């Protein structure tokens, strides 16, 4: 099969099947398929893109610049959190398809596929934290006294291959950009992630790293400016300052009226709260917050004192529309 | 609204034609399919919609006895096991994609494996139970044996009349369905030994058999003999077990020897009396690729040359083996 794949690879980069007229991007592609099938007359799991890609490199270019097809038993995308989707949609099928006709084992299998899913949302929430750890010399620097003191070699440079500090510099350079560019409940969390990232990333500002090494090979001639460093620096800095920023967080809790009050209270504090940069997305999480606490409603909602309460409930329901028009002025 | 879509998508497909009928292959028919899905674009102008056509938001157990699901922006998926197979080729495919660029993301990669470890045995272990007349029968057992006896349970018969068809219809039912119903399948066939157990506890005192006896007590024809045959038929499934029972006692991993040794117990295994009489042979086709693989795993200089060559005196063993395979295959 491997063969056979990699001769329509072949085939697919060589020879694009010649296309009919169908119009019908998902004809197509089922014109792909046929292609492929065509591809096995020939010989006797492989993905496409949508003026088209063929796969098993320029993916970032074709994100930057749309139908995948994926096959073998077949595909349509129409990137994990779609598959995520799909394989949860097909389980849920599944589950709809069991009612008729199928046991606890089963049960215990849809339970662990509901378990996948929730460790697939789990999964969109993202942090990775990198620790930088240039050269065996700076290492045994770090062991030795500090790089603001002398270095302590008698001649604390060598002139023949800096390359490497510089190959070194850059490309710390270039991570800590982008890291800097790459910075719900899970949300918050992930913020807080990159805090302390940036608590890592403030370690890294240090010496022992030898970024004070940096700094004076940056006394040292080349690429001294470093102003793209520096200013990145200043732009970490800037991303801790809203890390505290973001690190703000009025509560919002697990499950009283009056407490529900105090909560909407503690929500318009949060709204009063002092400006820190919000684009769309501070709108985006009020929205968010707006929906949970309805969800709030639906928490304390789950004879004729029962209907009295109902009532109540629902005034108190009116009310909590009101102060959601609160954050509506808010808002504006 | 997408319901009512997906609905009229599914009527249009009932009453809509594939119009033109030209180079018919299966992917064919769904690039048609993919059309008609613009003919429902056109007209209209999570759900899932099988396709035949059927949604969710006895043809299929024909079709079971004897295609595709496109979800709701479609993912046209074209079986449980394929299901979950299907998914942990797309899990692959999502991890493979990491190359791209933490140990959280590593988590959640071995998590969807042990999803797929735990869909395969889902595929393996489906398996049903029992049924109980117990508000007025079990008590009945517990004061009195399976034998007319005292008879501790309301000497006036009421015909059931309904509450007798009843039990002895639910008992002609689950009769006929758990009846037509590699070490995976070793497992299903135990499980299916332990459901014929089940049967045959089923089939005791403690069972309805004085359920059966007052049915027979009275005009009892709503269990037909077919539930005599029945007890017949229970106890070749048994003796089905004592065949699904079968051992192959083969193991994956001196080494040499142990081969020798596994050879000749695929040899104890080819002597049989009973076996599956396709699933047999697939069994010893998967068999003879899993034992190839053994020897990858005990394989994937001059002393080197000379582990070749043992190597390539077991292959001839194998090959041997092999020729046994077709003897037994005659």
């Amino acid at each position: 099969l491997a063969n056979e794949l990699i001769e329509f690879v072949a085939a697919t980069v060589t020879g694009i099947k010649n296309s009919p007229k169908e119009n019908e991007q998902a004809f197509i592609d089922y014109l792909h398929c046929q292609y492929l099938e065509r591809f096995q007359f020939f010989l006797g799991l492989f993905v496409f893109l949508f003026i088209v890609t063929i796969d098993i490199a320029i993916y970032d270019a074709n994100l930057a610049n749309s139908t995948l097809l994926i096959i073998k038993q077949i595909s349509a995308i129409y990137n994990a959190g779609n598959l995520a989707s799909i394989i949860t949609h097909g389980v849920s099928s599944v589950f709809g398809q069991l009612i008729k006709s199928d046991i606890d084992k089963t049960r215990r299998k849809l339970d662990d596929i509901s378990k996948q899913f929730q460790q697939l949302h789990t999964s969109i929430e993202t942090p990775d934290l990198l620790a930088m750890v240039p050269s065996i010399i700076k290492l045994a620097v770090s062991k030795g006294a500090t790089s603001h003191d002398y270095a302590n070699y008698l001649p604390s440079n060598d002139l023949e291959s800096m390359r490497f500090l510089n190959i070194l510099q850059s490309i710390a350079n270039k991570w800590f950009l982008v890291l800097k560019q790459t910075l719900f409940l899970d949300e918050v969390e992930f913020w807080s992630n990159f805090y302390e990232v940036l608590k890592s990333l403030i370690e890294q500002t240090q010496s022992q790293e030898f970024q004070v090494c940096l700094s004076v090979l940056t006394n040292a001639k080349r690429f001294h400016n470093l102003t793209n460093l520096l200013n990145e620096g200043s732009l970490s800095d800037k991303f801790k300052l809203a890390d505290k920023y973001n690190q703000f967080l009025s509560s919002i809790p697990i499950d009283e009226d009056l407490q529900e009050l105090f909560p909407v209270l503690a929500s318009s504090l949060k709204k009063f709260r002092y400006s820190g940069y919000p684009v769309q997305r501070f709108v985006v999480l009020m929205d968010k917050i707006s929906q949970e606490v309805m969800d709030a409603i639906l928490s304390n909602l789950s004879y004729g004192s029962f209907l009295g309460l109902y009532e109540k409930s629902a005034g108190m329901i009116e009310e909590w529309d009101d102060i959601v028009q609160d954050v509506n002025l808010l808002i504006r």
